[PDB]
């Protein structure tokens, strides 16, 4: 019948994939090699369909694939996987996937993901709160421009600051950490921001007198960036919801 035009046509489907920033086009041979028939039907091997998506997760997953970053100090270094990612849903993304190719129409898509974001846009823009470790400074960009910046301390040798692609999930006012040393501790916070899933973030550090340099060897936090109650003020104020926070 002409179920061969049909066959000819997503044979030479443009199909595009748009991840994490990233634009590329499945490989016609990758599609002729799916191309299959049964049922009197033409249709797609949707095991190896199902391969190929299961591939785009393991390359592209932000949530099992480290970030490179554009440091304000260091160039381009890399960020490992923190909470801020997403995670392709395969078998929702090889039915979207046939689905799309079958049609025979040439598109553009971002896959189907789970996770503190999609994937048709790159993890990090230029909207983000930048925590260097190794230098104890914070930056928070806004468009690609500082928009606040300040000395830090970060978490003490022994409760070490964990690296990371995170993000600001909650803000809270006049909250009350708590954690342990053993012996818990209260210590009130008039800012906090949460940025992971261990109860590390960014507060202000009313008790510290000094910020900076090496600190945190001395006077280190229990792992959350103790910030000067000024500027914690005046970032809580601008810093939205979902910020990413990069902590290398
Ligand atoms: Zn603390």
């Amino acid at each position: 019948k002409e179920q061969l035009a049909s066959m000819n046509a997503i044979a030479n489907v443009k199909a595009t994939y748009s991840i994490n920033g990233e634009t590329f086009q499945i490989p016609s041979s990758d599609i002729m090699s799916w191309l299959t028939y049964n049922d009197g039907k033409v249709d797609l091997d949707t095991e190896q369909v199902r391969q190929y998506v299961t591939d785009l997760g393991t390359k592209y997953n932000t949530s099992t694939n480290d970030t490179k970053f554009k440091s304000t100090k260091r160039g381009e270094v890399t960020v490992p996987v923190g909470t801020y990612s997403w995670t392709i849903q395969t078998d929702s993304e090889t039915e979207a996937l046939k689905k799309a190719i079958l049609a025979g129409q040439d598109f553009t898509r971002s896959p189907i993901v789970q996770g503190g974001t999609t994937a048709d846009h790159p993890l990090i823009e230029d909207t983000y709160i930048e925590v260097d470790l190794e230098n104890q400074h914070m930056w928070y960009y806004k468009d690609g421009k500082v928009a606040l910046e300040t000395d830090i301390v970060s978490g003490k040798p022994t409760t070490p600051t964990p690296a990371g692609v995170f993000y600001v999930w909650n803000k809270e006012e006049d909250a009350t950490l708590k954690g342990t040393n053993g012996t818990p501790y209260e210590s009130p916070v008039n800012y906090w921001m949460p940025i992971d899933w261990t109860g590390v973030g960014i507060h202000d550090s009313d008790w510290q007198p000094e910020y900076g340099g090496d600190l945190w060897k001395t006077r280190g936090s229990h792992g959350c960036i103790n910030t000067p109650p000024s500027v914690m003020k005046e970032l809580f104020g601008m810093v939205e919801k979902g910020t990413p926070v990069l902590v290398f």
